[PDB]
């Protein structure tokens, strides 16, 4: 009912009224054996040739294959040539190929700090260290033992003290205590320092900062101590704050006089 390739052969030559000359060769190898079908067709000018392992076959080849000359030559038509897929491996791969890896590290970074030699003149100014205090002294909260007559008795005379008007030595500093404290003036005994043994002493200068009488009025004295110093210091000051003509009167209760 339908054509085979060896049947477009034969309808070819059909036309002269004659049928392809099939002229095929058995040809034995070694693994087997193999027929090669030799076609005798018109214009004979190419030699089909067809390669199957039996007769039966070797016609389907030699066939198919004069076919490629038979539709190039434009005799025969491309509708009669076999594509089929019937075997496999026919089919590779193309290949993809163009892999590229660089990279550059532009070192070109290189920097200089410019730094100059750091001069020091402020080794030269170093701060020095500063007591600020209010003054925790305030003993002018103690009174029963204020009322002793032997520290006055102990100190010296009243005789001399009567002069001054019963004012004594280390009684006197707590009254100055109060002047500081009245005037709100800021100032404290230059305790000056002395050599060591060979100079064993210290000395002492007091002043008052400018009263609202604007006066000066200081004292520069001496002691064995550096609180010897201050009790000098302070009694001195009696006579200098007497300029000024400003002093709450003492009164000293002579109890005994020895004859």
């Amino acid at each position: 009912g339908a054509m085979d390739i060896k049947s477009f052969l034969y309808q070819f030559c059909a036309k002269s009224q004659i049928e392809p000359k099939f002229d095929i060769r058995q040809t034995g190898p070694k693994n087997r054996q193999r027929f090669l079908c030799e076609v005798r067709v018109e214009p004979n000018t190419y030699i089909g040739v067809g390669n199957s392992t039996n007769k039966k076959d070797a016609e389907k080849n030699a066939c198919r294959d004069f076919v490629n000359y038979l539709v190039r030559v434009g005799k025969l038509n491309t509708n009669d040539v076999p594509a089929d897929a019937g075997a496999s491996g026919g089919g590779p791969r193309t290949g993809l190929e163009g892999a590229g890896m660089a990279g550059g590290s532009g070192q070109q970074k290189r920097v200089f700090d410019g730094q100059s030699g750091p001069q020091d003149l402020g080794e030269a100014y170093r701060p020095l260290n500063h007591d600020g205090g209010d003054g925790g002294n305030r003993y002018s909260v103690i009174d029963r033992i204020q009322e002793q007559r032997d520290m006055n008795e102990a100190e010296a005379f009243d005789v001399n003290a009567a002069i001054h008007g019963n004012w004594t030595i280390e009684n006197a500093k707590e009254r100055l205590n109060i002047y500081k404290q009245t005037n709100n003036i800021r100032d404290d005994y230059k305790y000056t320092p002395v050599g060591p043994e060979h100079a064993r002493s210290f000395l002492a200068e007091l002043s008052i900062y400018v009263p609202a009488l604007n006066r000066t009025v200081t004292a520069r004295e001496s002691g064995s101590n550096k609180k010897s110093a201050s009790k000098s210091c302070a009694l001195s000051l009696v006579r200098q704050l007497f300029h000024l003509n400003v002093i709450e009167p003492f009164s000293g209760t002579l109890k005994k006089k020895k004859d």
